C-alpha cells in the first residue's frame, strides 16, 4: 500500500505540528477529539496523526467542511469529524510498549 505525494500539503516529514501557528478551526478539531500539545509536539506522533489531516482531505481543506458541519464552536455534538480522530488515537492507546519489547540484559 501507500499514498500519493502532494505538494499542496502543509505538513512535512520534518517539523510536525505547527501549534504556534495552528489554524483556529483545526485547533478545535483536536481539543474536541481529545488531543493536546503533547501528542502534537512529538515527531513520532506528529506523523501518526497526520493520517487524519492527510486523509480528511487537508487541514485547510477541512475548514471548508467545518463551516458546513457546525457554526462557531460552542458545545453542540462533539462527534462528526472529531469522532474519527478519536479512533486514530486508539491505535496508539492500545500499544503500551510492545514496539520496544526485547530485553537482552541479564542481572
Ligand atoms: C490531501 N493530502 C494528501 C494533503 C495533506 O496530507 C493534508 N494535510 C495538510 C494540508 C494543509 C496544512 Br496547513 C496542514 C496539513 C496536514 C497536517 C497533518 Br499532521 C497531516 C496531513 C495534512
Amino acid at each position: 500500500s501507500g499514498f500519493k505525494h502532494v505538494s499542496h500539503v502543509g505538513w512535512d516529514p520534518q517539523n510536525g505540528f505547527d501549534v504556534n501557528n495552528l489554524d483556529p478551526d483545526l485547533r478545535s478539531l483536536f481539543s474536541r477529539a481529545g488531543i493536546s500539545e503533547a501528542q502534537l509536539t512529538d515527531a513520532e506522533t506528529s506523523k501518526l496523526i497526520y493520517d487524519f489531516i492527510e486523509d480528511q482531505g487537508g487541514l485547510e481543506a477541512v475548514r471548508q467542511e467545518m463551516r458546513r458541519q457546525g457554526g462557531s464552536g460552542g458545545s453542540q455534538s462533539s462527534e462528526g469529524l472529531v469522532g474519527a480522530l478519536m479512533h486514530v488515537m486508539q491505535k496508539r492507546s492500545r500499544a503500551i510498549h510492545s514496539s520496544d519489547e526485547g530485553e537482552d540484559q541479564a542481572g
